[PDB]
DNA sequence: TTATTTTTTTT
DNA sequence: TTATTTTTTTT
């Protein structure tokens, strides 16, 4: 029900493909691991989501899609990019 | 057609009546003037006449007309009561 | 051939 | 009679 747990339940199990072992050796390897984690994957809500992707990314996404340059992406990406940098404010 | 002329229009008209003399004596009284200046009323976009309001009187608007009551006006005004704060940045 | 930067307000 | 504080996501 709960984001709070789905984050945490997450950690937990990247935490435990890290340090399980067996017969006090550590089960995978460390190509293995980065293959475990792999899989897994987390669903934000939207905002969040967005929220997450670093600056580079969406302009990367942006470019590729050729949408850096219709005017409204633009502008509204431009306010998004900026209000990050003070979102220390939790009314920001 | 400018916002910027309408502004520095309508404080040249205060200015004047403050200061215009007749006979080398200024020509309105205090209580005169007051009463001018109250004639006058200048008329921005809705967003900025929004942010022009104190939250005193805003908050005196929303008792008087109960619409202090309901959830969605009073998430918005808090929202936006908040941002005023930290409007410096031209992002926000 | 001609050859740019521009304002305002509301939904 | 019974007697509150609550989460999440999208439009």
């Amino acid at each position: 029900d709960s984001v709070d747990n789905v984050v945490s339940a997450k950690a937990d199990l990247l935490k435990l493909i890290e340090k399980q072992t067996v017969k006090g050796e550590p089960r995978f390897t460390l190509e293995q691991q980065e293959y475990l984690k792999a899989q897994i994957v987390h669903l934000p809500n939207q905002s969040e989501q967005l929220l997450q992707c670093s600056d580079a990314v969406l302009n990367d996404v942006l470019i590729g899609f050729n949408l850096n340059a219709e005017r409204d992406v633009q502008a509204e990406w431009s306010a998004i990019s900026g209000l990050r940098r003070h979102a220390s404010n939790p009314e920001v």
